């Protein structure tokens, strides 16, 4: 239902991603927000998935985004863009997703996180767009 991208996205993470497609079925943006996240209480980065409907009928994923405070707002803190084909984090800056290691590891770990998150139900604002 969805594929393929570069870095190892988990089949829990896909049925999640279907999970929430259907859920609201019955070019696409999904965010996940803990409504209480703030500057200096902490709390849960909100996350931005991005997913577009493809020519012969399967899903893609477009980009996900994580963003935390750095007077504070909020700034992209990790993004991985599949469209583009590039990650970023803050010390990271940009780089190239393909054959690159560190990209590898840091999606694995925010995904493993992220699913944590969502498992225990970390945000209560959950909408699709």
């Amino acid at each position: 239902l969805f594929k393929p991208t570069h870095l190892p996205i988990s089949k829990p993470f896909h049925a999640l991603l279907a999970n929430i497609l259907s859920e609201h079925q019955a070019e696409v943006v999904m965010n996940f927000r803990d409504s209480s996240y703030s500057a200096e209480d902490g709390g849960f980065h909100p996350v931005e998935i991005a997913l577009s409907q493809s020519s012969d009928g399967q899903w893609c994923i477009e980009y996900i985004t994580d963003f935390a405070y750095v007077f504070p707002e909020l700034e992209r803190c990790l993004d991985f863009d599949f469209q583009r084909g590039d990650f970023f984090t803050a010390y990271h800056g940009w780089n190239p997703i393909v054959g690159n290691r560190d990209a590898r590891e840091l999606y694995q770990l925010w995904e493993s996180n992220f699913l944590a998150y969502v498992a225990t139900e970390a945000f209560d604002d959950i909408s699709l767009t």
